[PDB]
């Protein structure tokens, strides 16, 4: 099965369409399991979420060569890891990766080729105004965030860079264009 | 030079507590050891989830995976295939833990061909027949399958005294005995993965 990676801004609502996704299409897809240095959230899981790992074993991870990709976000090491994705096409499900724009780039240099989906929010003042709203996680972290949001929105505009583009108005609307952007590839796992 | 921490190789016959004894391992030692989950062409039992207590994936995709190579090692169990991906092993070192892995008597014998060099365990029951009730008991058998767990179970008993298989056979007949017993056995092993 193709790859899907998924990316656009973090906050957008990429995160909450791919769990509604996997939730829907039992058995169909499968979710990549990132590496990442960061603290784990209440409630995220590790070897589901993420590989929730130290730095000195994430640089030892990508020392051995373990990543297909690897970046920074926030201070923090992410990485999509050779055994996360071939975890999944070890179940003939398809890969659903959820990564930044650098990693966007450095998987079209890989032999993955996936499908490019884009996550947009309507506008940057619209995605803050729905992440302030939420509250919940500190200023630092939010305009962190929301400034890593500016350079992912801009390079949509990269001819080719994405085969989809879809603005989040609704989370409902949203996971409508996702459904029809893979609804070819759903049918034939199927 | 001495060795450093192995992976752990637990085997006997499933409803002998293994597997509730490996559970209780891995929640109490997180941070020290790592599943490897096994693919398996059985059908999903409830409570079981699929990437954690198997790769539920059918005969089809698991024979195409182990064509590709996907495969430390795999059996044939009571119909339906068995097996510890490439993946599965590698997933937990790049968590920096030791793998434990849960395996029937023919993946012992398959493991001992391969690289891992780990340690072996056995966990055995007090009896056939109190391993025949503990199955019935649990239920989620066919008879069919009943009964050919309980002829591979007498196989595994006898596999116990093989000189040189096992490296410790426990006899679980209390949980708490058997963990007591299995961390005692550990021990080294335990201490050896603190210090890396
Ligand atoms: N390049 C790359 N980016 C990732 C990876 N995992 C998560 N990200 C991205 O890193 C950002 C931060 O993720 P969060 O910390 O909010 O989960 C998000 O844009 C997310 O998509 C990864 O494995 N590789
Ligand atoms: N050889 C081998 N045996 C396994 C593997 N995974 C589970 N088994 C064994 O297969 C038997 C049946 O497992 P169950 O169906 O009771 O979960 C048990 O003895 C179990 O330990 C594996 O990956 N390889």
């Amino acid at each position: 099965p193709r790859p899907v990676v998924l990316s656009g801004p973090s906050g957008a609502g990429k995160s909450t369409l791919l769990k509604r996704l996997l939730q829907e299409h039992s058995g169909i897809f499968g979710f990549s399991v990132s590496h990442t240095t960061r603290n784990p959230r209440p409630g995220e899981e590790n070897g589901k979420d993420y590989y929730f790992v130290t730095r000195e074993v994430m640089q030892r991870d990508i020392a051995a060569g373990d990543f297909i990709e690897h970046a920074e976000f926030s201070g923090n090491l992410y990485g999509t890891s050779k055994v996360a994705v071939q975890a999944v096409q070890a179940m003939n499900r398809i890969c659903v990766l959820d990564v930044d724009l650098q990693g966007v780039r450095n998987i079209k240099a890989t032999d993955l080729r996936p499908i490019y989906i884009s996550v947009q929010p309507p506008s940057l003042h619209v995605l803050e105004q729905r992440l302030r709203q939420r509250n919940t996680e500190t200023e630092e972290s939010l305009v962190k965030r929301l400034a890593a949001a500016q350079a992912d929105m801009e390079s949509s505009k990269e001819p080719g860079l994405f085969d989809v583009v879809i603005i989040n108005d609704s989370l409902d609307q949203a996971y409508a264009e996702l459904k029809e952007a893979l609804s070819e590839e759903i049918k034939k796992a199927q």
